[PDB]
């Protein structure tokens, strides 16, 4: 019925795609993600945490809803700089997803106690 192109991956320039491609973001340390961005920094896909086929590992988030990242959703169960997850590819054990400190301009921050400038 429908299938994404299966020929080239960087249909843009010869060497590399000039414009920016995938570039998600996160608030805090991947803790405020609240999104199932199953995309790894390499463009891979967050393999289901409960995936015992390729890379096997105990203590999954599928058995721990306290995280909110079940299935192939990418999240940060360690509160590290950002969320990460196993990849559906056996060539990539695991990796961080394309997250970054959401550098937005809108207000977003609902707190106005102290103000920080140039910091």
């Amino acid at each position: 019925a429908r299938i994404h192109h299966h020929h080239h991956h960087i249909e843009g320039r010869a060497p590399t795609e000039q414009s920016p491609g995938v570039q998600d973001c996160y608030h805090g340390d991947g803790q405020s993600y609240r999104g199932s961005f199953s995309t790894t920094v390499t463009g891979r896909t967050c393999q289901s945490w409960s995936s015992m086929t390729p890379h096997w590992h105990q203590r999954t988030t599928e058995y721990y809803p306290n995280g909110g990242l079940t299935r192939n959703y990418c999240r940060n169960p360690d509160a590290e700089i950002s969320p990460w997850c196993y990849t559906m590819d056996p060539n990539v054990r695991w990796e961080y997803c394309n997250l970054t400190q959401c550098p937005v301009t809108e207000s977003s921050v609902l707190a106005t106690s102290t103000a920080v400038s140039e910091q």
